[PDB]
């Protein structure tokens, strides 16, 4: 019976999202948000042969109804990356996206689930920490970075190197959703599998520009889109099963974390009843990994505060 | 097992069919064509987490490549309508879409079940069939117009007038895809369900102008894409199943038929390994639904004449 | 000092037709109109160093506002071709855009001069003028469909063959704005051209289907924007000549005409202070241009039926 | 007898700058380059009725073949600003763009005069500038960056708040084309204008921030492109003029420099058939003007300086 807003739900990430999450018989109601389309989108998928409830909605003045009563709240809106963009160059639009969008989450849905799409990923979670600490509404057991998308990444690229169905494979990745920050911890993989340094570096540098390689493939016609569609339905689904009472339901996803000396940082998560039921941790991980978050510190930090930052100019 | 190619990959039928294709375990071939984004489209896709392997195809000298060793065809290539058009102001561009494609498919994957989405359906059903019959290929138990969108429709509007889930309702549709056409058989509908007949007339024309309805949602933006895609995908999936041996499998589809006097028309169909393995017909219909048929004979007559003479002038 | 509404401002054609008439020093005032959109380009185009006022309406609200005072509409308003389609095709849609369009041109402004680009023109003009009747303010010589591409298409292809400055070529073109119904009169071409037959035949093909080559090259990007923009603002500028007093303003438009059994054609017409002063008729033509004559006569009564018959419904 | 290619024809700014090209007398030869839509927009414009030949180039391979034998070069490729981006998020994206595209000009018509739009223009030009060191074929005096729109835009202002025709306005603007290094000398402003503080300064925040204005205007679709193809439009006609020998023709533009420390500047220019035939210099200029001047240097010595940087990690 979860009700799910998707806030940017006429986009590229937006529509295909929805279609997953109408689909799916754990959401009973559906309330989709943009600026432009939403009432066609909802029509579109209101005809879909399940039990979801879809409701479009348009513009500002009706974000407050269609946040009203939501369990999850999910946020692919921002604008996509062009060849040769970084996902910082994104922060200065984006950012000012998701602390309105989220501040409208602040008043009328602040003990919803926020699942923050929207990149950098780095600087807008922070961004939506602070909108809520702000409304006096801060619960971090319920705000996620979805960073799935790396995980589903990391399975595909592991197992077509080795020959395995990508179905039954888990790369844990930890850190943040950008460039080096992305860290696939490969020792954890399982099933387990051995790879050589230059093939590991070469399969861990694909999956940090994975990203960047879709952008390039699609050369101006925008970002990921399908499978951010996918990962995205993924996290809900594992969040709306957990918030039901599954069991051992564990997503990574950069929340607000005390395992490093970040603030806020990427891990496997427990999903539970109240969102993060245990943060379990980095882990026991190899001299490369180490390496690796060791050097992807100072940029998260340095994403980190200038989210912090933008907030405090409000 | 299956190898299924999507003609049209990059439209808006196109992309979110090919994601939820994708995402099935049924797929493990997945080649995608279209004359523009392809290349973007595939790769996107081919991150996901699921075995089928994804491939991406862009202009005419590479769609025999995408076709070869196909066992399911997909077609879901098309202009779509803006407000006030009807599906026959679609017909010139895309039963010369239609009949390139299908062409193809003639020389590179005879044996391939072909599924044309492609409107107006009336018409490039019989445009299917007589371009596989210039070939010398034709097999009827093969060629199938997409009808499975009234299905799920009639579906979920029974199943919100009775408050029942839509997941439940089966509700058989015959006749062909445009207007009055569309023939709800709602005396066939399991669960049995009572209307009068001033919400029977109603549910009937909610169901034969749904597609007319999101033309105008979407004022100006396309028609179905998300329903379509899902539709679309269902009917590809009952398909497969058959394919590998699954018993009971029936769907409602245009087909050429000897039911009544129209050559082509659309009833429930026992699918088998081989196709088509019986036409069901139409069964016993109210009085209501007896004329609902006599009065679209002529409309679908009229609609296959015009396939068939456009074929005939190429 | 004319003041010139453009409806449809927003798209396509609009954007690069109103960068024109905004360039022009005899245009005192520019309104412009769309559904959207029309707010940034009339802010863009407000910074450009010319005389004209520059302002953007949006929405049913403001049409009034646009409208009231000018002497010059044009309405590039209406959805493009895709290969494929012909311009009949898209009457359904654009028939709706023009009444709504022109019946505000008779409500706000029924003394100025209404020039119709959308398509398909055959059709549009009669739903125009049947409008104007219904509001009680026709005036026949103050209604133009434009079709002053071909014009300068056929300038452009035989300055090409010849080697001739195209500004130094005229080329009457007469009938109206569909494949065969375009005659271009190459017998009454200044300079006086010769052109053995196979060339005269290519060169006159290429004329009446210059629309569709550009709607191929397009590949589903749309047609003829700036080329049309291009067209569309001479057609204005002649029209304002000749309200200004210039003598000698002769330019073809699809308008009100008794030269044949069609009742509206396109000839040559003598602009003066109050529209048309003179239709200078068909004249003298070749045996070729007669029989063209005649192979359109049959389709422009169909499609001026097509147009009258679309207003009777309303 | 001018030869013109426009790199980025396909775009926003690229579709109305060539029709404005094509339009004119001065041009003969008009070469469009993008790597998507040009053939559609060639053809479009290859109808219009003016003596330039149009010719459409796709892609990479065909990139050299449109730069053969150009005169001037016009690069308003480049991605578009949305809500809340500076011109600095641009860099990367537009920096790899210029650098790829220059670096063709520098190989296949080292001797054409270059005008970058392509944002960030205060390190778009030194990138151009050290590529074609790269290529030893430097010329100073024909590298040119557009900032032509800032000088229509002051004439636009002044003459509105005076209410004098905007044509008979002069406004020399200099420095750079960003934010405070736009620096509008209405000291120097023909006719002579007297503004109180007050007002003067509201007036330059206005000229700065125009850019901005418009993008918010537009509201996520772009920034100005129908101005920027007037002004990028009047700055090659200058420029085109000045090589057809014309005397007294003056254009500020962003070129290597000696008038300040910075080694790029924006003054007003004497063009000749050499390119810059003098640099003018800032002449005298107020309290007011000489504050903004020595604010600006330091934005535009590190904007020189990252593009500078940019082109040694190629």
């Amino acid at each position: 019976n979860a009700k799910v807003a998707v806030l940017g739900a006429s986009g590229g990430i937006g529509q295909p999202l929805s279609l997953l999450l109408k689909n799916s018989p754990l959401v009973s109601r559906l309330t989709l948000y943009d600026i432009a389309h939403t009432p066609g989108v909802a029509a579109d998928l209101s005809h879909i042969e399940t039990k979801a409830a879809v409701k479009g909605y348009l513009g500002p003045e009706q974000l407050p109804d269609c946040l009203k009563g939501c369990d999850v709240v999910v946020i692919p809106a921002g604008v996509p990356r062009k060849p040769g963009m970084t996902r910082d160059d994104l922060f200065n639009t984006n950012a000012t996206i998701v602390a309105t969008l989220t501040a409208a989450c602040a008043q009328h849905c602040p003990e919803a689930m926020i699942c923050v799409i929207a990149n950098p990923v780095n600087s807008t979670i922070p961004i939506t920490a602070e909108v809520f600490k702000k409304h006096g509404v801060y619960n971090p057991n319920k705000i996620f970075g979805v960073t799935t998308l790396d995980i589903v990444r990391a399975n595909t690229f592991v197992a077509e190197l080795k020959g395995l169905d990508p179905a039954r494979v888990n790369v844990p990745v930890i850190g943040g959703h950008a460039g080096k920050t992305i860290i696939p911890l490969i020792s954890q993989c399982t099933p387990k599998v051995d790879f050589p340094q230059d093939q590991l570096t070469a399969l861990t540098g694909r999956i940090q520009e994975a990203g960047t390689e879709v952008v390039k493939a699609k050369a101006g016609a925008g970002s990921a889109t399908l499978s951010m569609a996918y990962a995205g339905a993924r996290f809900v689904f594992s969040l709306v099963d957990a918030m039901n009472g599954k069991e051992g339901v564990v997503e990574c996803s950069f929340v607000k974390s005390q395992e490093t000396e970040c603030t806020y940082f990427s891990t496997p998560l427990l999903l539970g009843k109240k969102g993060i039921e245990k943060n379990l941790g980095i882990g026991k991980v190899s001299s490369f990994e180490e390496k690796m978050i060791s050097d992807a510190i100072p940029e998260l930090k340095a994403s980190i505060k200038k989210g912090e930052d933008f907030v405090k100019t409000l």
